[PDB]
C-alpha cells in the first residue's frame, strides 16, 4: 500500500508510514525532514486511486529555507505502484513580494530509483 | 500567533494547534462537517517582516462520509492587528487512470481571526 | 458593459482589453511588478456565447514578457472569469513560466490569483 | 524558433501551431483523429528573442472550449518551456477555467500538465 519508501523522478526520498487512523507520518530528503498529512483510509472499490496530502516545512536541525511544500495527489496500486501528486511551495515573504511567494509542479513517486 | 480558531472566505472554520516541534494538529469544519487536519510550519521564521510558511492536509473522510478526497494549503501566516493566513489549495480526488486528467482543482483561502 | 475594457488587478496592473466577435482578446497589459516596463502585447480567447444560467464567461491570455524596453525571458498566462454586475469582475488564477535550464525546470512556474475590476482599487 | 508545426501530447491530442515572427502564437487545437468538431482557435504568445545559455524558451496559449459545433463554456491556458533539439519537447502546466455562478466558482478551476512532442 501506501507505507514505505518512495522516489520522486528526481531522486527525492519518501519514506512515509499510513497508519489506521488516516494519518501520514515520515520523513523526506529533497538531509531529512519531518512530514505528516492525511490520506483516505476506505478507498472507493471502483478502480479510483487513494487520495491523499503532505506537508514538509524546509527546517531541520541542520538548515531553515523559510519556506514549506504540500503535496496534493492519489496513491494507484498495481504491478508498478505510483503516487501521482501536484505540489505548492510557498516562501515566507514581506507582502510586497508575496504575488512571487508560491511555486507550483508535479512530482511521480515510485518504488524504485529513477 | 498561529494557535486558535481561524475563519476563512467561505465560511468554513479551521481550529489547529501550532506546536513547539513545528506540527499543526486541529480540525476542519467545511460534527457530520468536522475533518482531522495535520501539517507543518516554521518554528524560527525571520524577523524582518516574512510572513511565516505553513502548510496542512485534511482528507475527507470522517465517521459520518467519505468524498475520495483531499485538501492541502499551503501559505503563510502574517501576524499584526488584522492578522491573515494566505493560502493557495489543490483539492485532489481518487479518479481512474482516464479520469486522473481531471482530478486536480486549485484555488486560494485566506483567513482571519474574526 | 461586457469584457472590452480598461482592468485593474489589486496589485495595479492595468489590463487593456478588446473582446471580439469571434472569441479574440487582444490588448495590452501593464504590470507594477516583477521584471517589467511599459506595455506588453496580450493574445487570448474567451467564450462569445455564455451560459445563460447566471454562470460567468469563461475566458484566459498570455503575455510573453518582451518589448522594446525589456525581456524576462518568462511568460503568464491567466485563466479565469468575467462576472457581470453592479460590480464588473474578472476573477482568475494565472501561472508564471520562466525560460531555465532543464535542472531550473523543477522551479521555472510561479503561481497565484489575481482579480481585475474596471475600478481601480 | 523551432516551434511551428504539429505538437502531439501525452493523452492523443494535437495541435498545429505558427510562431510568429514578432512573438505570435495562432493555430488550431484538436483531437488525434481531427474530425471538426473536436478542433478549437488557440491564440498565445512567445519569447521571440530567448537566451543563449541553454534555457528554454518561455510561452502561452489559450483555447476556449467554443467552435462552431459545441460549447464547453470553458478556456484552458497553457503554460511552459519549448526545448529544442533532436527530441524537441513543449513543457507545460495549465489551467482550465469553467463558467459558473459565485456559489459553485470555488471549484472552477482544474490544475495538469502537459508534455507535447513533435512524433
Ligand atoms: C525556499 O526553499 C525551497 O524552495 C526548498 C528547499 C528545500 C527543498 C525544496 C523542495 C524539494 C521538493 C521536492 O522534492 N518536490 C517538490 C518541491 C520541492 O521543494 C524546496
Ligand atoms: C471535490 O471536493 C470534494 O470532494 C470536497 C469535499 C468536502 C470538502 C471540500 C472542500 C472544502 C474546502 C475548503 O474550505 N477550501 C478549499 C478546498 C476545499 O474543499 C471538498
Ligand atoms: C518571474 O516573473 C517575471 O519574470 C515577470 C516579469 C514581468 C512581469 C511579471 C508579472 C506581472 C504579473 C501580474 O500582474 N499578475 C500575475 C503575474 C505577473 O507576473 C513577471
Ligand atoms: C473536445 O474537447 C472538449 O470538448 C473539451 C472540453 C473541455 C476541456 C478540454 C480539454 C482538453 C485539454 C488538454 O488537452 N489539456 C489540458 C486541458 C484540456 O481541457 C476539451
Amino acid at each position: 500500500g501506501i507505507t514505505g519508501t518512495w522516489y520522486n523522478q528526481l531522486g527525492s526520498t519518501f519514506i512515509v508510514t499510513a497508519g489506521a487512523d488516516g494519518a501520514l507520518t515520515g520523513t523526506y530528503e529533497s538531509s531529512r525532514y519531518v512530514l505528516t498529512g492525511r490520506y483516505d483510509s476506505a478507498p472507493a472499490t471502483d478502480g479510483s486511486g487513494t487520495a491523499l496530502g503532505w506537508t514538509v516545512a524546509w527546517k531541520n536541525n541542520y538548515r531553515n529555507a523559510h519556506s514549506a511544500t504540500t503535496w496534493s495527489g492519489q496513491y494507484v496500486g498495481g504491478a508498478e505502484a505510483r503516487i501521482n501528486t501536484q505540489w505548492l511551495l510557498t516562501s515566507g515573504t514581506t507582502e510586497a513580494n508575496a504575488w512571487k511567494s508560491t511555486l507550483v509542479g508535479h512530482d511521480t513517486f515510485t518504488k524504485v530509483k529513477p
